[PDB]
């Protein structure tokens, strides 16, 4: 993504949406033809990033347009959830049967055949949504709206006319601050993980304003904090799923198996958090951001 450093933040956020919506549209065929699971993944990342930035930078667009985009994107994202789960868990097939004693492994067959049936249903549901008018009406209106370069009423869109550099340095700095304030359980790790996502999204949005070498230095600096939190949440999610699948004797032993194995690992991940954040919460970190943001 290529930003104009002296353009208003309204201009640069529009450029972001142009970019992310073009990703959504580019990935529709691969999803519909079921080429592989990466297409839906990239489609979801584009939505998540759009929603995140539009919310972090509230006041860049007219308030009615902002709520309309956010509500539309939220519902679009929601539409992708069931199909994404289906792809995701089927992809864990080799891995899941590898955690189990060879005696519990065959009891996972009905579980994966259920997943394949779910995949078929969700694929059809989502494709029917992608080829309908509600989706295409939304996307057409969205593209049309993001083509509008004219600045909105600054009374109710007070951020729109501000210079990007200013906004970039202020928002990143505040996002880093939130991470540290908050880092200094379960609920603490879930929240902190979102703090880091929000920081990462801003970095990736604003990257073309920086020298390449300091964006990477900063993202490498965050990487183990983000790996910790991301794995901890993903395992929680997996456990929540496997939990639910139980309510619906061999198969039960197998899932109790996976559940137990993932709970174990999640506690180890947990235990290693404090070390990692304490290493991130350093004077060096705060300098690396100084170097990134200097002169903005």
């Amino acid at each position: 993504l290529q930003l104009d450093a002296h353009a208003s933040i309204h201009e640069n956020v529009r450029r972001l949406l142009q970019f992310t919506t073009s990703i959504m549209e580019a990935n529709e065929e691969g999803i519909r033809k079921d080429i592989d699971s990466e297409f839906l993944h990239d489609f979801r990342v584009a939505i998540r990033r759009s929603r995140s930035i539009l919310r972090l930078l509230n006041g860049v667009f007219d308030p009615e347009k902002t709520a309309w985009m956010l509500a539309g994107l939220r519902e679009l994202g929601k539409r992708t959830n069931d199909l994404r789960d289906s792809d995701v868990y089927l992809l864990r097939r080799e891995e899941y049967t590898s955690l189990l004693p060879p005696s519990l492994r065959p009891a996972l067959d009905p579980f994966f055949s259920d997943l394949e049936a779910d995949k078929r249903l969700h694929h059809r549901q989502f494709c029917r949504y992608l080829t309908g008018r509600e989706y295409s009406g939304f996307m057409t209106s969205l593209k049309e709206f993001i083509a509008e370069g004219e600045l909105p009423d600054p009374e109710t869109a007070p951020l729109a006319a501000e210079p990007t550099g200013d906004v970039a340095a202020k928002t990143i700095r505040k996002a880093l601050k939130k991470v540290l304030v908050h880092g200094r359980s379960d609920a603490e790790l879930h929240e902190l993980r979102i703090d880091c996502k929000k920081l990462r999204y801003l970095l990736e949005f604003f990257a073309s304003l920086f020298p390449p070498k300091a964006t990477a230095q900063v993202l490498r600096q965050m990487k183990t904090l983000q790996d910790n939190l991301g794995t901890f949440v993903d395992l929680t999610v997996q456990m929540e799923f496997l939990q639910s699948r139980l309510e619906t004797i061999s198969e039960a032993a197998a899932i109790g198996g996976l559940l137990t194995t993932l709970y174990r690992k999640r506690e180890k991940v947990r235990e290693h958090f404090h070390e990692i954040f304490s290493g991130f919460d350093s004077n060096e970190t705060g300098e690396l951001f100084d170097e990134l943001l200097t002169g903005l």
